[PDB]
RNA sequence: AACGCCCCGCCGGCGGAUGCCUCGGCCCGGGCGGCGACGAAGAGCGCGGCGGAGCGCGAGACGCGGUGCGGACCCGCCCGCCCCGAGAAGCACCGGCCCUCGAACGCAGCGCGCCCCGGCGCCGCCGCCUCGGUGCCCUGC
């Protein structure tokens, strides 16, 4: 022992592995291509 | 004087009483007694062909689908429907979508992390895995 101070040891840690899934069906959001592009602009210093 | 001021017989203003009317209030009785980590109540910001407030709705946004009933309209301009079903207005139930804050949950409030595979809050109960103790013992050494 070189060192005057006890430390918590060391244990194994596990992974998650839920029973059931927390989101059954991928939904999809704001950021599909087309409706990201709403509309250009249209002016004379354009 | 005459004007001005103040008092009758007609006509005009200004103002808003009165009378009549009200899809509103107030009282009494009856029923009901049902929210939420499966994300509530509340707030913000968006959504309409031409769209400010309010209602409604959530990037599937002024609504989508299913099952029944209904049966000609749709407040403006347009568009649409028209028929022994071919389907406008309406009504009931059911299935989904459901942005940011909020008990509000990676930190923080509009910025930034860890992670290796995707995901990353707290407290409790039960169970399991991995461990500590000059606690009570035991064995071997
Ligand atoms: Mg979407
Ligand atoms: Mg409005
Ligand atoms: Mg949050
Ligand atoms: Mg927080």
């Amino acid at each position: 022992r070189t060192n005057v101070h006890f430390f918590r040891p060391k244990t194994l840690v596990h992974k998650k592995a839920p029973l059931y899934p927390r989101n059954p069906i991928k939904k999809g959001s704001w950021d599909d291509p087309c409706d990201l592009l709403r509309y250009p602009i249209k002016t004379d210093e354009n």
